This record gives C-alpha cells, structure tokens and sequence, in this order.
C-alpha cells in the first residue's frame, strides 16, 4: 500500500494508486494517457501536439517545464510528482511539496531503463498486464526496424538558432544507434549533453552519412520550423543523405518535448522505420 521507489535522485515513498498525480515528463504523461490513468496537473505552457487534450482546463496548470508553479503545487498537495532531466535541479523543492520520482531514461541503458520506468508505472497504478502487452508490441517494432537498419550509416543532428548540434551512441537520441540498430556515421561521438555537441556544417559534410536524422528544436521551443531552412547549406548538399533524399525530419513534439513513454517510444520507432524505408 506504500511503495518505496529507488530512483536516480533518491528514494520516494508513494502510496499505491496515488490520487493526485502531477506530471512534468511528457513521456510519462503519454504513458498514463495510454493506460487510462487520471492526471491532476502538468505544466501547460508547452504541451506536445499529440498530447494537446492535456491543455484542457480540466487539468491544473503547474507552470512550465523549467519553472514549476510551486504555489499551485502547494495548493494541490500531490500524492506523486513525476520529473525528468529538465527538473532535476529542482528535486529538493518539489520533494518538499510532495513525493517526487525522477523518471528520466538512463540513455547508457535505454531499453532496460525504459522497461523499468514503464514497469514501475504499471505497479503504481495496477496496470502491469497492459504495460507488458505494450512493451511486447514495442519489442516487435524494434526487431522489425533492426532488419531495415543494416548498413545505413546515420548522423543525428538537432537544429536550433540556425545552428547544428550532433548526437551519437549513449546520448539523448542514442537509441537510434543503440536500440534500433542504425550504424553511426561518427562512432567516436561521445555526447552526454541535453542539447548535443556543437559542430560545423563542414563536420556534417566530412562525415558524409547515408542518412541524416534531424530534430527541429526551434519548432517546439520557439514555435517556428527552422530545420529545413537550416539544412539549406552548401556543404550539407554534398552528402549522400542530401543527394538520395534521405534527410529524415523527426517530429520534435515526440523526440524533443517528450520521449520515453509507451506512445512516444512507439511513434519514435515508426518515424525511424518510415524514414529508412
Ligand atoms: O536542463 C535542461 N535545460 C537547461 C537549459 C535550458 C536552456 C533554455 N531552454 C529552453 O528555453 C527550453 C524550453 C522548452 C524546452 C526545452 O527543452 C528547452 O531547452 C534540459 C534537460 C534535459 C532536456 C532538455 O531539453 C533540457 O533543456
Ligand atoms: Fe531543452
């Protein structure tokens, strides 16, 4: 009836089937959506398109992803607060208000970490069988995309402010290489930074990948698509990716604002599969 949860930032004591659930990670939000679990509150300042129903006033607004409304959280008295990387620095302040579970993915072990996070949610809400069904469905997706991914060397690029940053194995977006079997154009790219590693257009040209996965950060942070325009560049057009029409624009509503949930991971895999073949 009381759960002891060991997470990356500490230990939370949470009542099973907690009544008031507050969510600061959109992957967890889409997980609770999928499982039919009622949510009390979330930061409504920037909600992913696919989760737009959670913009409803039926949900209490607890601010933005990096600025929680502590007054409002105090008023709610949550039974559980779910957080991920963007709120890690505020863990103590949140835990003072209610039980706080860090449920970001450890990208050094994406599949294991994802699995554990989802199974925890199943245990907390009595949804263990439905979580297991969805995890099996996702495994089937992964296997299928692995067959498509052979020999297709890829570089992962995020665009922001007319600039490009790169990601590789073990990184925020490492699962493309680490789970879905897409080979790395740059196997030595060792990225642990949320916003990736600054690189030149010349660097992209030099790596000359078969496939270029592009995540438009400005589309969700600034509200205007800038990825196509940013990729419009003399040196990038020299790559096999540009030539062969293998520049794949991954939806930042899923990849950037969200990720690590039942629905977001499923849709992420679909976007990779569709991009390859
Ligand atoms: O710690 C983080 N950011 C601190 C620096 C913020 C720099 C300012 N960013 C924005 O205004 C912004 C707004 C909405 C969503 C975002 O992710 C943003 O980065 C962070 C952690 C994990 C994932 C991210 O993505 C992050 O950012
Ligand atoms: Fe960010």
């Amino acid at each position: 009836e009381e759960m002891t949860i060991k997470h990356q930032l500490g230990e939370a004591k949470v009542k099973k089937n907690p009544e008031k659930v507050v969510v600061f990670d959109f992957g967890v939000l889409d997980t609770l959506d999928k499982l039919g679990v009622k949510v009390t509150a979330l930061p409504q300042m920037n909600v992913p398109k696919y989760l737009e129903k959670y913009k409803s006033s039926d949900y209490q607004n607890v601010g933005s992803l990096m600025e929680p409304d502590f007054e409002k959280l105090s008023e709610i008295k949550p039974d559980v607060i779910f957080i991920s990387g963007r709120q890690a620095n505020l863990y103590d302040k949140l835990k003072e208000i209610g039980p706080t579970v860090y449920i970001g993915i450890d990208t050094q072990h994406y599949w294991d970490s994802f699995t554990n996070n989802m199974k925890l949610i199943g245990q907390m809400f009595g949804k263990e069988k439905e979580v297991d069904e969805e995890l099996a469905n996702i495994e089937k997706q992964i296997e299928e995309v692995k067959t498509k991914a052979a020999d297709k060397k890829a570089l992962i690029i995020l665009t922001t402010g007319g600039k490009v940053s790169a990601y590789g194995k073990g990184s925020r977006f490492g699962l493309i290489h680490d789970v879905l079997g897409v080979p790395a154009a740059d196997p030595n790219l060792k990225v642990t930074n949320p916003h990736g590693q600054s690189v030149s257009f010349e660097y992209i040209a030099e790596k000359n990948p078969d496939y270029l996965f592009v995540i438009d950060r400005d589309a969700v942070v600034e509200g205007k698509p800038t990825a196509k325009q940013t990729i419009e560049n003399a040196l990038v057009k020299k790559t096999k990716a540009y030539q062969n029409g293998h520049i794949v624009y991954l939806d930042p509503n899923y990849w950037y604002l969200s990720g690590g949930g039942l629905t977001s991971v499923s849709e992420m895999i679909k976007q990779v599969e569709e991009g390859l073949k």
